[PDB]
């Protein structure tokens, strides 16, 4: 069995609550999924070809498992699951965006803020 619910979020800048331009690289809302007693935040990365690396952590800086659910090369998107727990209010992220053709190379250190804490699901 699986249960899911949408969850709104905003990626915000390191050291403040200001929106990050990284927020534009992810589709909204995301989704919370509970399957085999485990919880995930499922999210769709825009311009997936630009994402050279991504890492997610909880608010205590522990590493969170990510898995690729879907790669849509035609749309240039990638759908991932990020392991979470009920009660999580944010994820710390470390993301490397690269577009070599324009010599664009940027490292984001941001915090993805859920609109509400990850819920317990039945």
């Amino acid at each position: 069995q699986a249960t899911s619910q949408p969850i709104n979020f905003q990626v915000q800048k390191d050291g403040s609550s200001e929106k990050s331009h990284m927020d534009d690289y992810m589709q909204h809302p995301g989704k919370v999924i509970k399957q085999n007693n485990k919880y995930y935040f499922q999210t769709v990365l825009n311009n997936a070809s630009f994402w050279k690396e991504y890492k997610f952590y909880n608010a205590n800086n522990q590493e969170l498992a990510t898995t690729v659910v879907n790669d849509n090369k035609k749309a240039d998107t990638r759908t991932i699951n990020v392991a979470v727990e009920p009660g999580y209010k944010s994820l710390t992220t470390k993301v490397h965006i690269v577009v070599p053709q324009i010599n664009y190379n940027h490292r984001y250190t941001t915090h993805l803020e859920f609109e509400k804490a990850i819920p317990t699901l039945a």
